[PDB]
């Protein structure tokens, strides 16, 4: 009632999930496999067809945006490779939508195809023809393709401005145009920058409204979505039990109590496909443990108590439990226990040796937390570049996030990849810059800062002597440059194996979804995003 | 960053408030007092004028909705009384807007005028003429008047359905109509049911856009608003200091740690005018201690520890500090300390004897909290009427709230009034029913309930064997009937003096504003509502 600050939007809904029995689950599995083989047969048909470039382009695009391209991964990559090798594929004669589709697909699969294919859509000024604004479909396609841009894609930089202006006008002057639901959604969330699972859920609904949609592809996307959603909800029921058990170790509740759905929503970002259950188990659990130690560093304890907790984290041993103040013991024990559990989970595969790399990242998290605490306790005001480089990029959590993602991926995560991520590569820093800058820009305005608690916008304002609007614009430029670094990371040849780079790309995407500021955690948008992918199956 | 559940939308903004110097504040005070005398002279002019009902009606309505009728309280009441006695006022000839204005104004001032005044607006069917929908202004006025309805006002019940239908059509078919902002706002928040401070702010903005507005009235409202806002910001600076000092007693943060702005918003509901500073101090402080003890009963402690805390609260003595478990001691001490501070604040006027009644309500709160905890641990499923009568109406906080409101009101709040409120009168029960039922209806849906945690919708569903929609509708009817009891409370002859009933009416209004689900504490709507009345002055 009054003074009640205990929101429980979800209650026991996820704990009360009842999975269907094994006979049923295997029946649904075989149904979806039957339609998968149907899709693959039709795909083979389109590949050997003599002309017909656009049909194969659209078929590939639809299976990808329906969220079932993972069930056809190899088949698609080969096909796109063939398209890239066909130097007489006919791109010169495509309209805006299909030129944009060819460009976007090729860029997303690592092929560094040129922006010159867009030249025929420019006028004498060197700008895109405003006459193209009547081709709503093609403007939408160009808008979506422009978000794969890297450094040196000035055409795509201007294409984003051009398409944004015309798409906003479509929303405003043509409210009843058949594409307005899609245009409005894309303006809020470009597909390439959204969470794969959630954007595929929305595209399934859009695709059903397309009069020319392929019925078997729509059925494939719906059936696989419901199959994969049952796996998610079984995982979330179990992980809810584990999280609740951890919460009941303390007498007073942690802030993260009842926040398993939000944490698991986060966890679905890097990976939603069935084969990453172990990945999702690790990411969720580290998420909870991180939240718990974050509570320690955000409380009203002394800087000596925070020093002791950081040192004890560096030693990483239960002997430290007797030396720590009472209120820190549950969090410290959870650190030791959870990573021991990771070791047990990886022993049958002979992979326990890797837990070490995640443990070090966790120790790093404590160190940067300590630094942030220190800056506040000793009333030091860093510059923006100092705030980022010394604590805040890493304290966002993606140096730990990337290593924990690799933790569950099996033989592809070699020791060499763990050491690569441990050395703070440029792309992991980019993911962290995106997250940290969006979190800080959206958290509060300048006049709502906390004295002596550094933040990116306040640090930029005090360092460069500019106003809030300017600081927001320059930091937004840093976010955009980091996004271009991420898109260059997906261009061949790959630094690390693609399954590993894709985790970092997805970490950036889930941040674009959660920190859509213009709230951050546990608000109405988060509740609706969870409702979209984790409550009911898709009808029929 | 990731796993960060520490939102601080406001930071140190209210702590860093800098008041103006005493000479400046006295200057602004004298300016507003001068324009008050101007307004009063003009009002005297309108009263001593033959056959000008509509000009005087509108003048009174505007000074009230500008939020400065408290500077003319007696002068306005007398005038309205004179209007009720006229009997030749000419109401028989008013159009829809002015008939609605006359009816609403008289009802709000205790005069039980009849619904028959609306007979000329009905057709042969006995329903309001749909032809009236073209009089947007009059439809809006009738909509606003209909929320003062009591038992036996079937005309107003039909008026709400009629005007809602047509106002919704104006919003959808006439988006650019000049009244669309006002209609959209009224459809979300009826004036009569809103928080006076916040609704007067919105009306100040609306009134400036009326080409026929009185420039001096607008200046009166703007200047008084900025003057009273300086008082609120000084009070909130001080109370933020007190609240932060209390919070630093605990090592781990309470859920209510950074929630002074939301709590003070709550506190402005019952009273916003300068004379209730002490009231606001008490309500806010009680709010905070209530939140602290609510945390104890919501934590994962044993039913034996909650038994002990409840018994210790019944004893109300610092000696219990030695008997309680550690994590309860700061909460218990805050109880003892805060109510002692109330004794000190009321000693100079010789009223410390009244703190007793508030202490009793606080003890009742622990009891009803205990009952709710007991039901959960004994896995008991109460009946809906049982859920309400035995814990949940009182646990919303308004038996305590009404007694704490009276605590700061001085000689008007007699010992007899405290004893009237201690005995659970029907109108305090109505306020609690409104609060509890809106909170429970909006908190979660049926499938998101917590096992063994009673809540109104779930209890009604399991008691009566109905579905969620029906339980929500029947409970909404209970809320509506309680609102009719509240409107009856403001009809003469008054049970208690009017200043005391008005606190109860305002408690219901602040609940209608905060639990506007269509959804709880500390969300973007609460942040915007605080922004509207507590950040910047009104320009010019």
């Amino acid at each position: 009632g009054i003074a009640s600050f205990h929101p429980s939007p979800w209650g026991d809904y996820f704990l009360k999930y009842v999975p269907c029995d094994q006979v049923t689950q295997a029946k649904m599995e075989d149904e979806v496999k039957k339609v998968e083989e149907d899709v693959k047969k039709e795909l083979r048909k389109l590949a050997k067809a003599v002309g017909k470039p656009l049909e194969l382009l659209n078929f590939i695009d639809v299976v990808e945006r329906l969220g079932v391209g993972y069930r056809l991964e190899q088949e698609i990559e080969d096909l796109v490779q063939a398209i890239f090798d066909n130097d007489k594929f006919g791109v010169d004669e495509f309209d805006l939508y299909h030129t944009s589709l060819w460009f976007r697909l090729l860029r997303q699969h690592g092929f560094h195809v040129s922006c010159d294919v867009f030249g025929k859509f420019k006028g004498r000024n060197g700008r895109f023809k405003d006459s193209l604004a009547s081709d709503v479909k093609g403007i939408l396609g160009l808008y979506e393709a422009s978000h794969v841009r890297t450094h040196g894609d000035d055409t795509l930089d201007e294409a984003l401005v051009f398409t944004t202006t015309h798409l906003k006008a479509v929303v405003t002057n043509q409210p009843n145009h058949p594409l307005v639901p899609q245009v409005t959604h894309a303006l809020m969330q470009p597909y390439h920058k959204g969470m794969p699972r959630l954007e595929s859920r929305h595209f399934i609904a859009f695709y059903e409204k397309d009069p020319y949609h392929d019925k078997t592809l729509l059925k494939f996307g719906k059936l696989d979505f419901n199959l994969v959603q049952a796996l998610h909800k079984k995982e979330l029921k179990d992980l809810s039990r584990w999280w609740k058990d951890l919460d009941m170790h303390a007498k007073m509740p942690f802030p993260s109590r009842d926040r398993v759905p939000e944490g698991y929503f986060w966890t679905l970002g890097p990976f939603y496909e069935p084969q990453f259950a172990l990945c999702r188990k690790f990411f969720l659990q580290v998420f909870k443990v991180t939240s718990i130690v974050d509570d320690i560093y955000d409380a009203y304890g002394t800087i000596d108590e925070l020093t002791a907790f950081t040192k004890a984290a560096e030693r990483w041993d239960r002997s430290c439990l007797d030396e720590l103040p009472e209120y820190m013991k549950v969090s410290y024990a959870s650190l030791i226990d959870t990573f021991e559990e990771f070791e047990r989970d990886l022993a049958p595969q002979g992979r326990s040796w890797s837990v070490k790399y995640a443990r070090e990242e966790m120790i790093q998290m404590c160190r940067v937390y300590y630094q942030e605490a220190k800056w506040c306790h000793e009333k030091y005001s860093p510059t923006c570049d100092e705030y980022l480089e010394k604590a805040s990029i890493v304290s966002f959590g993606y140096n730990l996030g990337t290593v924990v993602c690799f933790l569950g991926m099996g033989d592809v995560a070699t020791k060499e990849a763990f050491e690569w991520a441990r050395g703070n590569p440029k792309v992991v820093r980019a993911a962290g810059i995106i997250g940290r800058l969006m979190d800080d820009i959206g958290s509060h305005h300048f006049e709502q800062g906390r004295d002596h608690v550094p933040s990116a916008v306040e640090c930029y304002i005090r360092q460069h002597g500019v106003d809030e609007v300017t600081a927001q614009r320059e930091l937004g430029k840093r976010v955009e440059s980091s996004w271009k670094d991420i898109n260059e990371m997906m261009l061949k040849p790959y630094m690390m194996p693609k399954p590993l780079l894709t985790r970092i790309l997805n970490e950036c995407r889930i941040v674009d979804v959660i920190y859509k500021g213009e709230y951050t955690f546990s608000n109405t948008t988060m509740k609706k995003n969870i409702s979209h992918i984790l409550t009911d199956p898709i009808p029929i």
